[PDB]
């Protein structure tokens, strides 16, 4: 991990020459199917962050992730207006269908008690960070897909006040800022 981190420094011509869609697609699919959102962090590091907005690779990675054929990796929100205090984010865990059952209980799970209920918000924070670091300046064909989601009121209602998010709380602002 450390050697491939040091190879993946600023390095413009390496990003636009020796990196193709196939190897990152295997990195997007095969490594990412199981667990461990540190690989999601390294995928986000490969995407843009040299200093500001490598444009050639950010429009290759987005079509590797944001297509509906590559769904069930990211976590989406719906605002099903159930029963003030209506918001839900939906995640699957390696075997079966949507089940979420809450998001306010994750604030109760933010202190201690579970591991499968504590990995979910960390994975959500990291994929929020990847969405913020996806285009962030000029790439338009994949900023339109993330325009409908978290559009106007959903990003503000999740970032009004809550018991105990700190890093995800900053992740909402970071996705706001771009």
């Amino acid at each position: 991990e450390d050697t491939i981190t040091a190879l993946l420094h600023n390095n413009r011509k390496l990003l636009e020459k020796h990196i193709t869609a196939a190897e990152i697609d295997t990195f997007v699919s095969l490594v990412r199917k199981n667990r461990e959102p540190r690989f999601l962090d390294y995928l986000s590091d490969l995407c843009v962050s040299m200093n500001k907005s490598i444009p050639v690779t950010q429009e290759l990675i987005c079509k590797a992730v944001l297509n509906p054929t590559n769904a069930d990796i990211l976590i989406e929100t719906k605002l099903v207006l159930s029963r003030e205090e209506e918001v839900w984010l939906f995640w699957r865990d390696s075997n079966k269908e949507i089940r979420s059952k809450s998001v306010r209980e994750l604030a109760q799970d933010a202190k201690e008690g579970q591991k499968e209920d504590r990995d979910v918000l960390s994975y959500y924070r990291y994929q929020l960070n990847l969405f913020a670091r996806m285009c962030l300046d000029r790439q338009y064909l994949a900023i339109n897909e993330i325009s409908g989601q978290l559009d106007v009121d959903l990003i503000l209602r999740c970032m009004s006040d809550e018991n105990l998010p700190y890093d995800l709380r900053a992740s909402f602002c970071r996705l706001m800022l771009h």
